[PDB]
């Protein structure tokens, strides 16, 4: 089908064009696609790019409308008063505004289908909305219709959310295009997705992105893949991860680093709206927060990440309790039994569960995959499914039998209701994770564990050392390993807070110093160094000239491999914003060679200041490019839940930062 109108190149400066003549009496049937290719670089808060309204005294509320934010959300009124219709719909977080200093071409497809009564919205490639109505309304057959508007809507003869901003291209026909067609639209996107709904993992939702150069050049990376809408713990969370051999080009389809079973792997559309969006998943599994290094000595990839059993997350893990219980120096996990109120049993070597009132082997063992043995045969228990049919969630058993894990809500011996970390290691740079291993304690019996800080390990230069940042209240713990990640040791460094959400990027300014940034409650971003490979930390200072806001947000970090002004260089990502996550920058720091103090230099704006910016990944690519893998939203914002596709990879050089 060909267009029914086609026009470019407008330019909207808080002046509305007028194509009614060009378009009006073009539009006929009940279905309609409007494909729209725009630039916005300085939108007002508010602004219509297009509408098609009843202009006359009276009928004020008499119009369709497709509008943006300066926030970056996109969406459509669809009004009649007569008919006693006042559609809207829209998605936040939708947009891009510049990249690379040029402002961003956005495509923009909307689709009008009076077959199936239902509006569907895309933009960039991505649907931002698809919503089904009982009584459609069809977007030209809104009474009285006498104007078409591009930068405004014409209401009783006044422009009505005017917009600044340009239209290169614009184009309406008078049918619902398929999907399939709209896939053929070409794109000019400024970023590509890694992991996306639809794809192997089959979660609809993804949060916390992590990325890494290896040795080989392959670059890798890893994310939770959340499946309760974008929630953290408690939820079904798995770890999936990604690679590319082309620096950063193209992107293998994801497999699990980290996954649970006792929940099946449904791709979901969460509720957003104000009574069910708190909606979460309650009775799975889940990890949460990974974090990869390579090891130059054996050559493995490792990956940590938290572990969280059946309904458990940081607001209701048991926080007095490890999880774990010491008997002559050595650590066991506890197990409680169907029927018992207490903890009476015990993990000890390879894998034999012991009764602790008797000290005694019982005929259960646990496997290589923390599943449940008797007599050396694999139990089981039947999976569960969620769904929202009867207008709440639900969690109900599928008919699906799958192992018994001991981190199952369903299984005849759990462990503590509490968190934990667990480490995987790859062999084969990503292609497979094997089973994963839970660390020990690291701060006593009496303690939960630390939280994993989500991103980059560590891995020194001059040694073997392996180095992962985690924090708990009043200090951050750094995990130490200097045998390829089979035993670890601890570093704790006191920070002047309680109870913060510590999240913790280091680098190497040079051989043996290690300078660590972290997010704080303070508003800004800290910083402490240690000079013996971490065996010790200085006192906590803070980075000017960056704002966050109170609660913060992760900042990632990393030392580039050349010099910058004749300077040695460190890179942070992170949003410069006091009110929230938005304005996503990177800052390049050089390092004076004297004191290891750094100048901040440069600040490169990712987008715009007012466009969502929250957990980020930088690593320098192997061509010397930089890789940024970003949450492009507000993942504070309880607006901005339940958004798919929302973290963005983008390739960046470093004149574009300077
Ligand atoms: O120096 S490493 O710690 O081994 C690392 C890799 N640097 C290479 C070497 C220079 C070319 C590309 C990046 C930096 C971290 O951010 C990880 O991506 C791993």
């Amino acid at each position: 089908i060909s267009p029914i109108f086609q026009g470019g190149s407008y330019q909207l400066n808080n002046k509305s064009i007028d194509i009614s003549s060009l378009l009006l009496d073009k539009l006929s049937g009940e279905s309609q696609t409007v494909v729209m290719k725009f630039k916005a670089d300085k939108p007002n808060s508010l602004q219509a790019l297009f509408g098609l309204s009843n202009s006359k005294a009276g009928f004020k509320n008499n119009y369709f409308s497709i509008f943006m934010r300066d926030s970056g959300e996109i969406g459509v009124e669809i009004r009649d008063a007569q008919k006693g219709i006042n559609y809207l719909f829209s998605r936040p977080a939708s947009l891009w505004g510049k990249h690379k200093g040029q402002a961003v071409e956005n495509t923009l497809v909307f689709v009008s289908d009076s077959k199936d009564k239902t509006y569907t919205m895309y933009v960039n490639g991505i649907e931002v909305f698809s919503e089904t109505v009982d009584t459609f309304l069809p977007i030209s057959n809104i009474n009285g219709i006498d104007k078409a508007t591009l930068g405004a809507v014409n209401r009783e003869g006044k422009e009505h959310y005017l917009a600044k901003g340009s239209i290169d291209e614009i184009s309406l026909f008078n049918k619902a295009i398929s999907d399939q067609e709209v896939s053929t639209i070409p794109l000019s996107n400024p970023f590509q997705l890694i992991f996306q709904s639809g794809d192997s993992t089959q979660a609809n939702y993804f949060r916390i992105p992590t990325l890494y150069t290896l040795s080989s050049g392959r670059v890798l990376s890893s994310i939770d893949a959340r499946y309760g809408g974008t929630h953290d713990s408690k939820s079904k969370i798995n770890i999936a991860t990604s690679y590319s051999d082309d620096n950063g080009k193209t992107w293998s389809e994801p497999i699990f680093a980290m996954k649970f079973n006792d929940y099946e792997e449904q791709l979901v559309y969460w509720p957003r709206d104000n009574k069910l969006k708190n909606s979460q998943i309650s009775g799975s599994a889940s990890f949460i927060d990974s974090s990869i290094v390579e090891d130059k000595k054996s050559g493995k990839t490792i990956l940590l990440a938290d572990v969280m059993p059946a309904g458990i997350g940081n607001n209701n893990a048991n926080k007095a309790d490890s999880g774990f219980k010491e008997i002559n120096g050595h650590y066991y996990l506890k197990l409680k039994k169907n029927g018992d109120n207490d903890f009476r049993y015990t993990v000890r070597e390879n894998g034999v569960v012991y009764n602790e009132t008797t000290n005694k082997p019982t005929n259960y063992t646990i496997n290589d995959k923390y599943e449940v043995l008797e007599g050396g045969k694999s139990l089981t228990v039947e999976q569960y499914s969620v769904d929202f049919d009867s207008g709440s969630l639900r969690e109900r058993h599928n008919g699906k039998q799958v192992p018994m894990n001991v981190f199952y809500k369903d299984s005849l011996f759990k462990v503590t209701p509490t968190n934990y970390i667990a480490m995987t290691t790859s062999q084969n740079r990503g292609e497979s994770w094997e089973q994963f291993k839970l660390l020990p304690p690291f701060l006593g019996e009496k303690h939960n564990g630390t939280y994993l800080c989500p991103g980059q390990g560590l891995a020194l230069g001059s040694s073997n050392r392996l180095i992962f940042a985690t924090y708990t209240s009043g200090e951050l713990t750094y995990l130490i390993s200097d045998d390829s990640g089979q035993t670890w040791k601890k570093s704790s460094a006191s920070i002047p807070f309680k109870n913060a959400t510590a999240e913790a990027q280091m680098v190497e300014l040079r051989d043996g110093v290690i300078r660590t940034f972290f997010r704080t409650t303070t508003g800004k971003i800290a910083y402490m160094t240690s000079r013996d490979s971490g065996e010790t930390w200085s006192k906590v200072s803070y980075i000017d000239g960056i704002q966050q806001t109170s609660y913060g947000t992760q900042v990632s970090a990393i030392k580039y491999s050349q010099l910058i002004d004749g300077k040695e260089a460190v890179i942070l990502s992170t949003p410069n914003s006091r009110s929230g996550r938005k304005g996503g920058q990177l800052v390049v720091g050089l390092v004076n060679k004297e004191d290891d103090s750094i100048d901040w230099k440069y600040h490169y704006g990712i987008d715009l200041p007012s466009y969502g910016y929250a957990y980020s990944a930088i690593t320098e690519l192997p061509n010397h490019h930089i890789g940024v893998l970003f949450e492009k939203y507000d993942s504070w914002s309880r607006n901005e839940l339940h958004l798919s596709n929302v973290v963005q990879y983008i390739d960046l050089e470093i004149n574009d930062l300077t």
